[PDB]
DNA sequence: ATTATGACGCT
DNA sequence: AGCGTCAT
């Protein structure tokens, strides 16, 4: 009852770019705006690998994981930009640029946590707070919210998309009751007013489009964010989880989508994420352990305590390349080529990081995968990063995996190396 | 031959 | 530390 938490404490966001790379690509050359577009890295094999695709191609059935050829089949003119490449290799120089771009105007509204390339959370509980005292109990208006949708309305006693938003807008505001300044649904509702702010200006300053979404924690706001792509903002109140969840396939909960989520269905025999309200948090824990259990049942709830934390930028900077079917290194002078290619473009990389961030990375990890596994990464082995010059850097990666060959002659690499990884991490100030 | 990343959890 | 999981 009164001592029962709801979740309500806080007030976060989730801001995702809409097919992010193509717009980068789009806002480049204009030919490309408003077209079946997607962006495809290599050429040669199967006419490359596609990343990323605009709404309109994926009208025709075109996703990323998609061979480009393939996606010439169900979209003859489909038009696409190739991802840079530099010493040999698929370069995403341009995109983590325009990442920093967008995550730098978020900033200035509150504290981020980069989630991804394209998404960060963003804790708008103290934004909120002072933006109701400037409202000083003046109502919210729909003019505020242009692009919001009210997850769960309308309901109850029509035939465009607009029309429909606008019904379950105006039914959400009407309810509202605005005098008081602790009512998380009035939080969240002027979290929503921010976000528009937000999300215009990135428009404003980028001319990228994005979704969002508002809740009251992590979890929420990014089921929330997809629920009306592309180019829309979403509430999910902790009102609107019940009938939310009673049909949400438990895969579609960030963290579930794996093993994990695969378990909780197949042990408890459920298939939506309401359905988990039925168990004691002793039975979950009994199956998923102490936090996972304890995760569970306070998410199938609509509750998750999850911070939203204080980085704008990434923790590791890597460099990966895969060396597949035949290509797969063969000789110690081919390993040793292609380490120095990954670390010429990591020292780039960090010394760049150094200069713009006040940093200095002090642990190079190694990893590489031999042909036959179909693990990521076959060993994974760290050594201190001393210097940022790549002959060292690729010198020392050498080192450290040169005893993984298997051939008695030297020059020769067996098993065949299928991938090389460099990736740079443990920053202290500098 | 679904590539190039990046964070976090386990032991 | 090195590995695994999950994610974009
Ligand atoms: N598996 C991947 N491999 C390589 N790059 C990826 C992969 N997934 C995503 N990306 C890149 C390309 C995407 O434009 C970008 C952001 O990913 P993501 O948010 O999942 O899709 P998206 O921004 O292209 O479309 P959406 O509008 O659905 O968000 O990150
Ligand atoms: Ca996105
Ligand atoms: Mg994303």
């Amino acid at each position: 009852g009164p001592h029962m938490a709801t979740g309500q404490d806080r007030v976060v966001a989730l801001v995702d770019m809409d097919c992010f790379f193509v717009q980068v690509e789009q806002r480049q050359n204009p030919h490309l705006r408003n077209k079946p577009c997607a962006v495809v890295q290599y050429k040669s094999w199967k006419g490359g690998g596609i990343i990323a695709v605009s709404y309109e191609a994926r009208a025709f059935g075109v996703t990323a994981s998609m061979w480009a050829d393939d996606a010439k089949k169900l979209c003859p003119d489909l038009l696409l930009a190739q991802v840079r490449e530099s010493r040999g290799k698929a370069n995403l120089t341009k995109y983590r640029e325009a990442s920093v771009e967008v995550m730098e105007i978020m900033s200035r509204f509150a504290v981020i946590e980069r989630a991804s390339i394209d998404e960060a959370y963003v804790d708008l509980t103290s934004a909120v707070q002072e933006r109701l005292q400037k409202l000083q109990g003046q109502p919210i208006s729909a003019d505020l919210l242009p692009s919001t949708y009210i997850e769960g309305l309308p309901q109850g006693p029509t035939v465009q998309k607009e029309g429909m938003r606008k019904q379950g807008l105006f039914q959400w505001l009407d309810s509202l009751q605005i005098d008081n300044l602790t009512s998380p649904d009035l939080q969240l509702t002027v979290g929503a007013v921010i976000v528009e702010e937000m999300r215009a200006a990135i428009e404003r300053e980028t001319g990228f489009q994005c979704s969002a979404g508002i809740s009251h924690n992590k979890v929420l706001a990014k089921l929330a964010c997809g629920l009306n792509k592309p180019n829309r903002q979403t509430l999910v109140s902790h009102g609107s989880v019940p009938q939310l969840f009673s049909q949400m396939p438990i895969r579609k909960i960030r963290s579930l989508g794996g093993k994990l989520g695969a378990s909780v269905i197949e042990i408890l025999g459920i298939e939506y994420m309401g359905e988990l309200t039925q168990f004691t948090e002793s039975q979950l824990q009994s199956h998923f352990g102490e936090k996972n259990g304890s995760w569970l049942y306070a998410m199938c709830r609509g509750i998750e305590h999850d911070p939203v934390k204080p980085r704008q930028l990434p923790k590791t900077i890597g460099c990966s390349k895969n060396f597949p079917g035949k290509t797969a290194l063969a000789t110690r002078e081919q390993v040793q080529w292609w380490l120095l290619q990954l670390a010429q473009e990591l020292e780039e990389r960090l010394t760049k990081d150094r200069n713009d961030n006040d940093r200095v990375a002090t642990q190079l990890v190694v990893s590489i995968r031999v042909q036959g596994d179909k693990r990521l990464s076959s060993l994974r082995r760290c050594c201190a990063l001393t210097r940022y010059d790549a002959h060292k850097m690729s010198h020392d990666a050498f080192t450290v995996i040169k005893n993984c060959n298997t051939s008695g002659i030297q020059t020769e690499w067996s098993p065949p190396l299928t991938m090389l990884f460099l990736c740079a991490t443990k920053f202290s100030a500098s």
